[PDB]
Order: structure tokens, then C-alpha cells, then sequence
């Protein structure tokens, strides 16, 4: 589709980068985004940064974000998509971290699209 090349391909412009601002504030005021909006200390996690290999959290995305380092809006959803899939990853499915990933993976893609057909 337009939106899917638009995704991989259309460099970031600067409305964008507003647009980009406005879903990651939305994620950080979600009731369930506490757990990734600062990185998993280690007393939470045994072994947590030797079984994840791209650790991230929403702290890190907003530094990202800040700096300017996404050049295309899929570097942006890769990023975001790491916090979701780590979590489930390193945790066991009844986890209440599992539950919030689910959760808020759920209300970032509906943002997403809203974002996409915005540009
Ligand atoms: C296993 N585990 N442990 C903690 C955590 N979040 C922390 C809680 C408060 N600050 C970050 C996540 Cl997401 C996780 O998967």
C-alpha cells in the first residue's frame, strides 16, 4: 500500500517528527505503559540484558526521538515493537508485564495507523 512504502521508504520530515512526539507522549501516559518507561533494572529480571539482545524502553525512544535518529517512521515502529516483543519474550505469558505488553502493543498500533494516514 501507500502507507506500507510510504513506512519503509519517505525519509521523516519535521511535521512528522511532531506527529512521532505525540504517539510516544500518548504511550507514556497509558495506564499501562509504567513497566518500559524507564529500562528493567536487573534485581527485576535474573539474567535480563544476557537473554534480551536489543533491550529498549520508552525513555530511550524519547532521548531517540529528541536527538533526531529515526530517519524513516519503520526505525521508529522497530524500536517501539522491541519493548512489546522483549517483554513478552523474557516473561511467561501470565505475567502482569506480558498482560501490559499486550495491552499497550494493542493501543500503539491504532495510533500508528492514525499516524500513517496523517502523512
Ligand atoms: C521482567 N520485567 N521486569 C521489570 C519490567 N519493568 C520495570 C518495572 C519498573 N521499571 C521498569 C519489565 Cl517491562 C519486565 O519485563
Amino acid at each position: 500500500s501507500t502507507e506500507d512504502a510510504m513506512t519503509v521508504l519517505t525519509p521523516l520530515t519535521e511535521k512528522d517528527y511532531e506527529g512521532l512526539k505525540r504517539v510516544l507522549r500518548s504511550l507514556q501516559a497509558h495506564k499501562m505503559a509504567w513497566p518500559f518507561l524507564e529500562p528493567v533494572d536487573p534485581n527485576d529480571a535474573p539474567d535480563y540484558y544476557g537473554v534480551i539482545k536489543e533491550p529498549m524502553d520508552l525513555a530511550t525512544m524519547e532521548e531517540r526521538v529528541q536527538r533526531r535518529y529515526y530517519e524513516k517512521l519503520t526505525e521508529f515502529v522497530a524500536d517501539m515493537t522491541k519493548i512489546f516483543d522483549n517483554c513478552r519474550y523474557y516473561n511467561p505469558s501470565d505475567s502482569p508485564f506480558y498482560q501490559c505488553a499486550e495491552v499497550l502493543e494493542s493501543f500503539f498500533v491504532q495510533k500508528l495507523k492514525g499516524f500513517k494516514a496523517s502523512r
